[PDB]
């Protein structure tokens, strides 16, 4: 469904801090509640030396604000990982110094992100992710302000 | 805050039948639930003769979905009427026979609508309603299908 990847991909440029500062869903429930299970944060990216990638991300659960890693595996398009359970997850575009635009998916059902390095609203990568969206069936989107961003699970 | 209004409302044509197609708010909490404040459907308005507005929503409280009428009394601006508890309702645009978009703001907190007549997915009145948007503080959109539009409180 997604139809958009990055060319020329540099999955090791992309390690270390990164703030969710905007997700889209194509289902409300995927995202509405504080534990809904695609509301998920990222921390930070560490890409393995043979290519995989280690996600930190946090998630609240059962009343607290859980730590989180998830291994993606690598595949054979540089753009587009697996994480195991099936979940496909894909890079859309980044300029590797200020954003990131990545969605993740199953097997008509997605959730997608603006990935930011610094605690401020870019406008400019906001636009980007909504125009990479408007070729999404999203009916969920929500958007967080610098102080949320410094906060655990940007309560 | 919100600074766009409709020239020349006529209030008594706006009467009968409306979908809440799409819903945006400046915080996550006033749209995030099922049972969220201004997580509200709209029904049908009624405009009284002496220009005030009825309005027959649905909202789910208590694990039910409820109907709920309200009264907007009128003011001396056509595009702008007052519910009492202080909540001024404001409409932005409308050409009567398709869509309506409103917001509904107290003294910045913000919740506006794209309202439709018929249960589909009008592409043109959402990118109004986007454009009126991003001169907005909005942190939360929604949006339905078909189906759930059919359905009681969305469902
Ligand atoms: C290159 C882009 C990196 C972001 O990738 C993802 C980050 C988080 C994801 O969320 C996976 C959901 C994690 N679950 C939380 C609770 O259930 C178990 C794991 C998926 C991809
Ligand atoms: C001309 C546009 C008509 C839409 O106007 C409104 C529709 C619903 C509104 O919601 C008011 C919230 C209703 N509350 C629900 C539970 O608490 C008591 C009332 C406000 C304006």
């Amino acid at each position: 469904i997604v139809t958009q990847t990055m060319k020329g991909l540099d999955i090791q440029k992309v390690a270390g801090t990164w703030y969710s500062l905007a997700m889209a869903a194509s289902d409300i429930s995927l995202l509405d509640a504080q534990s809904a299970p695609l509301r998920v944060y990222v921390e930070e990216l560490k890409p393995t030396p043979e290519g995989d990638l280690e996600i930190l991300l946090q998630k609240w659960e059962n009343g607290e604000c859980a730590q989180k890693k998830i291994i993606a595996e690598k595949t054979k398009i540089p753009a587009v990982f697996k994480i195991d359970a099936e979940n496909k997850v894909l890079v859309l575009d980044t300029d590797y110094k200020k954003y990131l635009l990545f969605c993740m998916e199953n097997s008509q059902s997605l959730a997608c992100q603006c990935l930011v390095r610094t605690p401020e609203v870019d406008d400019e990568a906001l636009e980007k992710f909504d125009k990479a969206l408007k070729a999404l069936p999203m009916h969920i989107r929500l958007s967080f302000n610098p102080t949320q961003l410094e906060e655990q699970c940007h309560i």
